[PDB]
């Protein structure tokens, strides 16, 4: 009854990376544009990429936020098997879960800092300029690739393990 719970939990955790990683692309690919648009100095077009940026940055920081809560979901439901069944395999793939939420927490630490930075430099065009904007834009386009190093290692990292896990618990299952 409960292994084919457990995968369930190992599948909707692949389909939010799935999600994250599609944002990502767009998120990163976004700032190109930023980068266009800032370049010619074109002040119309600049207030909606960075109001079509901003919106994305929720989308993806919404999914940032589940997937905390969803492999906590699973480390509940593996501790739960383990005090009645003590399965050796329930416990190996327990183990990686927790070191996925240390993996997540370090990597959305950065993300929170980026999200003021972003933030700072949309306020910038409101109220002057209160430095060369070329040298914040310059930041942000570093520390935007600070995280995609974070990301795109200590995220696919996640996606073996997950798929290992669900292969591991389908092998237990018919
Ligand atoms: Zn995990
Ligand atoms: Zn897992």
């Amino acid at each position: 009854d409960y292994l084919r719970e457990l995968l369930k939990l190992e599948l909707q955790a692949i389909k939010q990376y799935e999600k994250l990683r599609q944002t990502g692309d767009e998120l990163v690919q976004a700032f190109q544009r930023l980068r266009e648009i800032f370049d010619k100095g074109d002040d119309d077009s600049l207030e909606q990429v960075l109001e079509e940026i901003e919106e994305l940055i929720q989308k993806h920081r919404q999914l940032a936020s589940e997937l905390p809560k969803l492999e906590l979901q699973a480390i509940k439901q593996y501790r739960e098997a383990l005090e009645y069944v003590k399965l050796p395999v329930l416990a190996k793939i327990l183990e990686d879960e927790e070191k996925h939420i240390e993996w997540l927490k370090e990597a959305a630490k950065q993300g929170d800092q980026w999200v003021q930075l972003f933030q700072r430099f949309r306020e910038a065009i409101d109220k002057g300029d209160k430095d060369s904007l070329e040298q914040l834009l310059e930041e942000l386009e570093q520390a935007l690739q600070k995280i995609r190093e974070l990301t795109e290692k200590t995220g696919r990292k996640i996606l073996e393990d997950e798929e290992k896990h669900i292969e591991w618990l389908e092998t237990i299952l018919g």
